[PDB]
């Protein structure tokens, strides 16, 4: 019952606005001594703690081999520890590698308060809720 | 005059949303015989007809190098040509590479149309407005 000239916009949309965004990220992180999996990898231990690196894979929806060898880098550059529990061995963001994501993401807020300045105080709530939604039935 | 609580959320679902449709992106690739930076390439061509390596490279933000080993491995497995002109050498689309290409591409509309469904009529149409306009500020 869907219409499919509009799910046809709507997907064309959605992998033009992905592609800039993706290169906007890019643009930004040659400022910055990581990569861009260093990045994501960065950005979920910020956002959830410590992780082991089966979580880790999980979540960055990489196999295992691949996501050791970026935990080995950022190890070796003082971005992250590993450490093991008291009570299984867990990746630790260290404040080398936290004051770096933090001051990319703060410049990836202030790079999208320029391309949101033209919305207004209702097209941005709006807008908000539209995203809110669509992350929540995309992740289920 | 921008609310940074608001931004550093939009800032956020808009990393998460992108995270999720790569995701679903590689997934759907699974079936196919081309690569990520092949559908990308592919894709171009579609939506914009024959393109020169350089203008390839310049819409995907890739190096002359690294466009040129990709475009020689389609070219290898039949889904691009290389034709010069009868007035400069361009990429073309071979039947092979656009069949794949509207098949991952329906695919990924009939997921979308999935995700959606819980969307009403009105923040359908809503939701498209914003990402249209997220979409040409974002590009100028
Ligand atoms: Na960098
Ligand atoms: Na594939």
């Amino acid at each position: 019952a869907m219409n499919e000239r509009t799910v046809a916009e709507l997907e064309k949309l959605l992998r033009y606005i992905a592609a800039n965004l993706k290169q906007r990220g890019r643009e930004i992180l040659t400022n910055y001594p990581i990569t861009p999996p260093q990045f994501v990898a960065l950005q979920w231990l910020l956002e959830e703690g410590d992780l082991t690196v089966g979580e880790l894979s999980n979540k960055m929806y990489l196999a295992c081999s691949t996501t050791t060898d970026l935990v080995d880098r950022m190890e070796r550059n003082g971005l992250v520890a590993r450490v093991r529990d008291e009570h299984v061995v867990r990746i630790r963001l260290l404040e080398k590698g936290e004051r770096i994501i933090e001051e990319v993401i703060e410049k990836r807020q202030r790079d999208l308060a320029n391309v949101l300045e033209s919305f207004s105080d209702e097209e941005i709530v709006v807008f908000e809720r539209c995203l809110r939604k669509l992350h929540q039935e995309m992740t289920k």
